[PDB]
């Protein structure tokens, strides 16, 4: 599947939307659904509580390891991936439950992440999404004490600035959270224009240096996957003027379970890169209203 070039997505896209032959629904149906790869630490007894959907849990080559705490805390549902020319630039990962705030933080400390990307609301209709693993004010979880400094909210997102420290460690760290609220409550964005948003602040935000991105929507699959793929999708356009959306796609389902986790989602990964592509950072709103 060779990749497309920037200039011709536009008309790749429609013909997608339109071909008998083959288009989305055959491109997507192609992906590997399910598990492709084992997952043993993942299912054990011991792990059970530390998984928020038993379905979409980490694979063992790709899974983020915690030094331990309790032979059995070296768990955490995240699974590394590769960004453009990065290697494991991202972590993907699950909204913590109660049970795995405290590995959450940990897993932050452990990685030196200095961006959370949230791309899940806490609680949608009346299901709970994602824990408040976060402070408004000031909070501690075992030995973290994390305090909010800052929030900047913008239409679709808010930018939750915080300081973390640990109990016995002479070092204060920023983590800054970029927390869209635009995502529907069923569906995909009717515009992508504030993810894309979005996507450009945290670029701007996360400095080279720091550890990976912790991303995170409820599951870890579909949302956390439509941001990543995007993300490092508008950095190949960058610098190649070219984009291999289903090969990254691809890529990612080798790293973690059913990334992108539908086809209406693979779509609006394709319509979000053109409007991006087409429009660029300083547009105007009559482009791709």
């Amino acid at each position: 599947m060779p990749a497309i070039r920037v200039a011709d997505l536009l008309q790749h896209i429609n013909l997608m939307k339109t071909s008998d032959s083959y288009g989305f629904k055959e491109e997507y149906e192609s992906f590997f659904e399910g598990q492709s790869a084992s997952w043993d630490v993942a299912k054990k007894d011991q792990n059970r509580a530390k998984n928020r959907y038993g379905n979409i849990i980490a694979y063992d080559h790709s899974r983020v390891i915690l030094q331990p705490v309790d032979p059995s805390s070296d768990y955490i549902n995240a699974n590394y991936i590769d960004g453009y020319q990065r290697p494991s630039h991202y972590i993907a990962t699950q909204g913590p439950v109660h049970e795995t705030v405290y590995d959450f933080w940990r897993m932050i400390w452990q990685e030196q992440s200095a961006c959370i990307v949230m791309v899940t609301n806490l609680v949608e209709v009346g299901r709970v999404k994602c824990y408040k693993y976060w402070p408004d004010d000031t909070e501690v979880y075992g030995d973290f004490k994390v305090t909010c400094v800052e929030m900047e909210p913008l239409a679709e997102y808010v930018v939750r600035t915080f300081t973390l420290e640990r109990r016995g460690y002479n070092e204060i760290r920023e983590v800054k959270q970029f927390h869209f609220t635009g995502w529907p409550d069923h569906g995909v964005p009717y515009h992508a224009t504030g993810l894309l948003s979005f996507i450009r602040r945290v670029k701007l935000s996360n400095p080279p240096s720091a550890g990976p991105i912790v991303v995170h929507c409820s599951a870890g699959a579909g949302r956390t996957g439509c941001y990543i793929v995007i993300d490092i999708m508008l950095d190949m356009a960058e610098r190649e003027g070219v984009v291999d959306i289903y090969n990254c796609v691809k890529a990612l389902r080798s790293r973690r379970i059913n990334m992108v986790q539908t086809e209406e989602q693979y779509i609006f990964i394709h319509d979000a890169i053109l409007e991006a592509c087409l429009c660029g950072e300083t547009a105007i709103p009559v482009c791709e209203f």
